[PDB]
């Protein structure tokens, strides 16, 4: 287990340390083999070094079998070069590992339910795990155009897009409840119909996993009415990217989520939310979509499904009985951590 | 007032009558000179003509200022050529008047609240209009194509049809709350910056609203954390699509809901729902969204907005005293009309 640690700024180092602590936890019991080392990030490697992504890093995640990745940026870096900035770092580490497929987890812990938008009847069993497709699409797509009469934008899609993402949507349900969702415009696009049709292909590989498909704006009623029936879903970039911001409101607090990007390199996992610098170094900091990273790390880069789900389970408690002050409570990070581990070992 | 009622399929006849009821009750009250005249169309065209718009009632639309639309389809027309299938004679409909812009409300009625999929909190005080485009984008867009190996889709748009909508939208919001909220992709897309850069001109010209500017990714977790903050949203046809589905599920029935389609010709005011012809001659439909379309009639093809809001006011009560069976309640069609005019007179 070679992981590459990458604190990022802000709130990074101390969120990072705690998902850490579990890790280590969980070596000694389960005897993991793991091995980690940390590189300069973000507007730390900035600072440190002129740049985002130093080498001795870009050495480190290619040399590593998982990047466990803190928060990145702030004030402290908004106006430079996008030549140099913490955002460019990111868009280049996920390049360079060619990471094609973005998982976006939504789930309402038991308990958790009265943080959730919805009635707690719906809220209550939420778990979704949203696979967007990330490199193609309109975002990317050729030709495109502005006039000062008019513009246009390309959503094309090619075979092999569809059916790498796809392949992903598979074994990633393959470890959960083993149901796929995939959402299409195929009653209008071509390029609906096109996605529709290479999946249902790609699906015959995979037997042991029922598919499904949806059209985006059914789905999207779907995610509200009643989301506690969606397992894996998989879309395009743009579907997915509006699907996952969508599902990220479910659970109320968009603090609790971890985030994964798996491709042809390295697996990045790292927390959705940002550096909060006001914050750093006063302990505080809320550690749960660290730990819920380094769970994701054990699932999709270990396939250590059985610890994902153990971790899991013990933030899920934590919660409850120490919850973090994001979630009115006291419990700052260390505390957290130790009721994490608690109900670890 | 001169009206084309075109009373549908299924329930369309029964749920029409009661909006006419309502439409009598005022003009009688108020002295509103209203002049309607009922025309065959849908599955009742085909039977009695051959086809679903025939052309008495083509006439009939083009000579009348309103279309107060029942409903259309049904099993019973199910398999014949799309050249004369209920649906298509929609379809013709719609763009014999070159309408372009389509407007729906979701709004949650003091006390109705409990049907929400949201929390009370949340749910309380929802009333947004999505305002889209209907003959643009992707949906119509070219280049268009499909291969064994790749598919394409083109989402374009032209000055005239964004300045179009827009103003349906500016109009719209001047008789509500005077905020509209445009929603794009501009931080991406080509289209998405010129959409905005659109609708931020047209706008200098009506100074007396609000206008501001949304992500539609954005969007989506706005209309389910805090839909009770917009009035008017404009957008284009695929994001409003999407936008105008979501939105319909914040008051929790499908079937309370009106809608209006806006543009050079006649409007047409028609309920979401279906014919649902199990139901059809029993008495219990509800006949609340012909009764909302009745009223956007009024606001949006006479300017009579006292009277929509009067109308509105009138169901809002009927609903709480005399609920309809689709709420749990006993009040059948003509039970529950009986008392929407009680709270008119």
């Amino acid at each position: 287990m070679k992981v590459a640690v990458l604190p990022g700024d802000g709130i990074g180092p101390e969120v990072t340390e705690a998902a850490l602590k579990v890790l280590r936890a969980l070596d000694e019991a389960e005897g993991l083999g793991l091995a980690y080392e940390v590189f300069p990030f973000g507007g730390a490697a900035i600072d440190a070094f002129g740049e985002p992504f130093p080498e001795p890093t870009r050495k480190g995640v290619e040399e590593a079998e998982a990047v466990l990745l803190g928060s990145v940026g702030g004030p402290k870096w908004d106006g430079l070069p996008r030549k140099i900035s913490p955002e460019t770092g990111l868009l280049s580490l996920r390049k360079s590992q060619d990471l094609f497929a973005n998982l976006r987890p939504a789930k309402v812990f038991p308990g958790l339910e009265r943080l959730s938008p919805l009635k707690e009847e719906i809220a209550r069993g939420v778990d979704v795990l949203i696979v967007r497709e990330l490199t193609g699409g309109i975002y990317f797509g050729e030709p495109r155009g502005m006039s000062e009469a008019e513009a246009w934008n390309t959503e094309r899609y090619s075979k092999p897009e569809v059916e790498r993402v796809a392949r992903v949507a598979f074994e990633a349900a393959r470890k959960r409840r083993k149901h796929v969702v995939s959402v299409d415009k195929a009653n209008v696009l071509e390029v609906g119909e096109f996605w529709r049709k290479t999946v249902e292909e790609v699906g015959r590989g995979y037997p042991d996993v029922a598919l499904e498909h949806q059209y985006v704006d059914a789905m999207a009623m779907h995610l509200v009415r009643s989301p506690a029936r969606f397992d894996v879903v998989v879309t395009g970039n743009i579907f997915g990217d509006i699907l996952s911001d969508l599902a990220s409101v479910l659970p109320g607090s968009l603090g609790l989520l971890p985030s994964a990007s798996l491709g042809r390199g390295t697996p990045v996992f790292e927390p959705v939310h940002g550096s909060a610098p006001d914050i750093a170094g006063k302990g505080i900091a809320n550690p749960t979509a660290a730990i819920l990273s380094a769970a994701m790390m054990l699932e999709h880069a270990f396939g250590l499904v059985e610890l994902a789900r153990k971790v899991e389970d013990a933030v899920a408690k934590a919660l409850l009985e120490t919850p973090p002050p994001d979630l009115g409570g006291s419990a700052g990070t260390e505390a957290f951590t130790a009721t994490v581990l608690r109900h670890l070992a």
